[PDB]
């Protein structure tokens, strides 16, 4: 859907990446370079997420557990595990 600056100031369903023109999406286009909002450079340091921190992104390939962790696989992108940003699914 349409998203950030270019496209009303939404923020994407799924905490997913806004792209500098205005799309949610789940790949580089959307998240790496060209990313305007929630993009893969913004996980935190400690790789926390959920709502207590601001429900921060996670990397590529990495999701965000309902224990509130960034993540790479299973435990936390398969669903039930995962919040936001959900992989292997
Ligand atoms: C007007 C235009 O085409 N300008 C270009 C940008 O729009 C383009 O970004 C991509 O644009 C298309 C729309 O043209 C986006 O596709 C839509 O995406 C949503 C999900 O986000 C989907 O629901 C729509 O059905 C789908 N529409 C179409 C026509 O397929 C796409 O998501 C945008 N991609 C990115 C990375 O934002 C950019 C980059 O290709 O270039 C402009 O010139």
């Amino acid at each position: 859907q349409r998203c950030g600056s270019q496209g009303g100031g939404a923020t994407c369903p799924g905490l997913r990446c806004c792209s500098i023109w205005g799309w949610c999406g789940d790949s580089e286009p959307y998240c790496g370079r060209t990313c305007e909002n929630k993009c893969w450079s913004g996980e935190r340091s400690d790789h926390r997420c959920g709502a207590a921190v601001g429900n921060p992104p996670c990397g590529q390939d990495r999701c965000c557990s309902v224990h509130g962790w960034c993540g790479g696989g299973n435990d936390y992108c398969s669903g039930g595990k995962c919040q936001y940003r959900c992989s292997s699914s």
